């Protein structure tokens, strides 16, 4: 029918679906979205030739090649567009920023999700996808099949991707934690907080900024900590969390549990229980898997991240709120609180006492 | 109506940026599903309910990996979120809920039909490592000029396919399966091949289209013309004469020349050179039959438009000046190469069939 026509066209759209994130990657790497944000008012539009005039190029085709990339981004509403008729009767397009561009260009604090997109579309993280069929048939982890070691060991050998990853995570966490800290009061009154797997320390620096008397420890692998900027109030410390974690009044773990199997999460969580005082807690910041494969963007983000963990991590996966309760119970915690949520990230507390 | 920025609108904007960041997971997970034969296993193995569990799928894979079922479930859950497959939920003994899966309407074109073809080989082409590589050179092409594919490989795509036998095969089969489906539909509706003595398919690939034309019109002389490395492989279809060459030098003579998905591979200058060659290869009453997408008036959100604009982005990555064109632009190419008549004759699956008529 028109029915068969629609099914065929959707199949073609799926086949070429990687054109969208790769076009967007090129637009971000060329600084297009920043040039648009600084060159016209928030509600205005700019031509591809005026954008290209701010790139360091003499390529006569740069305007049309940008138009082609921007038209693909416009079709998905990543940028806005308006049409302007030409004397020939042909029409050209001028482009503006759509609401998603607020998160793809630097905000008042100089952060966005653009480094996160540059991480997600890096050649290094695309390669494991070619080994997913093998891992399903033969066992194993697609990343390890591509690289011969686990991802964190690999990042300790490839300095470029270590920095790309750490910056991707730091920028994404800055945006999420800025929102959580406006709503969540669970750090108030702590003497010491430990960010286990804290990366380059962005979250711990924001906690100490909000609560200047808190003593904060940012704990991660030593190839990450070596790149961590100094921040007043934060002590950076290298190590392996599965051997033990630093003591504190609370331990914060953001996007750690979803990297690991249930068994490895229990080992880590018991190390955290051992590190806390009797009345201490673990503050767990993670997505929560929805109950069905619904088409919403928020659910797609979680299920995309579940698929990433499948490709990258040994046993990592997304979990439901009950599955998080089960991890807390089996590692000895007695209370469980869903305390706040921001950009899909829920903040749960695993309380040693209830 | 103006949407006033709020917490709620900022959540949706943030999440769409995260979805974009990881959007390649969808075609790469669908690639793995197809390579594992999961959609074919589902099509052939429905219980009479029409829904199958990941364990039941896994049981049919050449595997003894006991994590295969849960791995499949996770892949299928991403596919189901995008309506590539369907699901149903069933409550387990422990009170946990399991998913069972079914084929969604798109799967009619991702599994073999009655003629044994689908768009599955096209998806394997589009997601092949070789064709993902040029995307890392897109920013370079914009800043330096040139072609992302040539920056990755040090030669043009056709030259590269002549050096890499595995990808040449993957490409020729992706195109022949796709073109078989579209051509079957065009041949039901379009009458322009009737009464021709000789048809030349220029850039015909392995010749699937020429073989369809002669099957329908057994009195026609059919020539399949392409590069020697494509022709070498090509099935010896009854009634098709294969000829290797380079179309920019010239093309075989015929009453009509058919070019499907050729113009969109090449710059305007290249197209003018090709279409002048065609003009010279035709009798006075001859025509070029051109099967291509047509760019819509605006970058609207429809799937049909998106397909054309995805293909425009594929041509930017792969091809020497290739791009999608509007009907007015195809008309301008026809006039600029000497043709006096132009008509849009038919359309199937977004592919329009245009005729460039030597005499109007
Ligand atoms: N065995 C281990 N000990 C300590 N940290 C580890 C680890 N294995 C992995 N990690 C760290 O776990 C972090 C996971 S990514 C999450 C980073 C940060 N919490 C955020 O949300 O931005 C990485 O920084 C990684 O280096
Ligand atoms: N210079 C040239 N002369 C002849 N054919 C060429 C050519 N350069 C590229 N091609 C061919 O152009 C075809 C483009 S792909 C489209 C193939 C076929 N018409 C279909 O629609 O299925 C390929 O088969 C390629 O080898
Ligand atoms: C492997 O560690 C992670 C990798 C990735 C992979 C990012 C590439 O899209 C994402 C994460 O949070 C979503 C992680 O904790
Ligand atoms: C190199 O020429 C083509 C490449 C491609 C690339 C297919 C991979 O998505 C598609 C075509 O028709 C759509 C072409 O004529």
């Amino acid at each position: 029918h028109s029915s068969d026509e629609e099914a065929n066209l959707f199949a073609m759209q799926l086949a070429s679906a990687a054109v969208l994130p790769m076009a967007l990657k090129a637009a971000i790497e060329l600084d297009v979205l920043e040039i648009m944000a600084k060159s016209v008012p928030p509600s205005g539009y700019i031509s591809p030739a005026e954008i290209a005039a701010q790139l360091p190029t003499t390529n006569p085709e740069a305007p049309v090649m940008l138009d082609r990339v921007l038209r693909l981004l416009a079709s998905y509403s990543v940028v806005t567009y308006t049409l302007r008729e030409l004397p020939s009767g042909k029409v050209e397009r001028l482009y503006g920023l759509a609401p998603v561009c607020k998160f793809l260009t630097k905000n008042e604090d100089g952060v966005s999700l653009a480094p996160f997109l540059l991480l997600a579309t890096d050649k290094v993280l695309l390669e494991p996808w070619f080994y997913l069929k093998d891992a399903i048939l033969e066992g194993g982890i697609p990343f390890n099949k591509a690289y011969g070691m686990n991802i964190w060991d690999y990042f300790g050998t490839d300095h470029r991707i270590n920095k790309v990853f750490n910056k991707g995570m730091s920028s994404n966490s800055t945006i999420t934690m800025k929102k959580i800290l406006e709503m969540y009061n669970g750090f108030e009154g702590l003497t010491t907080i430990v960010d286990v797997g804290g990366g380059t320390g962005a979250v711990a620096s924001m906690i100490v900024a909000k609560y200047p008397s808190i003593n904060a420890i940012n704990f991660d692998l030593p190839h990450v900590i070596q790149d961590a900027p100094a921040f007043s109030g934060v002590e950076h410390l290298g190590g392996d969390m599965f051997d033990g974690v630093p003591k504190g009044d609370a331990i914060f773990i953001k996007w750690i549990c979803h990297d690991w199997s249930d068994e490895h999460c229990l080992k880590l969580l018991k190390n955290c229980y051992a590190a806390l005082p009797d009345h201490g807690k673990v503050i767990v910041a993670e997505y929560i898997l929805p109950p069905s494969p619904d088409p919403s963007i928020a659910t797609k983000v979680v299920i995309h991240t579940d698929a990433l963990m499948l490709a990258y991590n040994p046993g990592g996966k997304e979990r439901t709120e009950k599955e998080f309760q089960a991890l807390a119970m089996a590692s000895g915690f007695r209370g469980f609180k869903v305390a706040s949520c921001a950009f899909n990230t829920y903040v749960m507390e695993f309380l040693k006492t209830a």
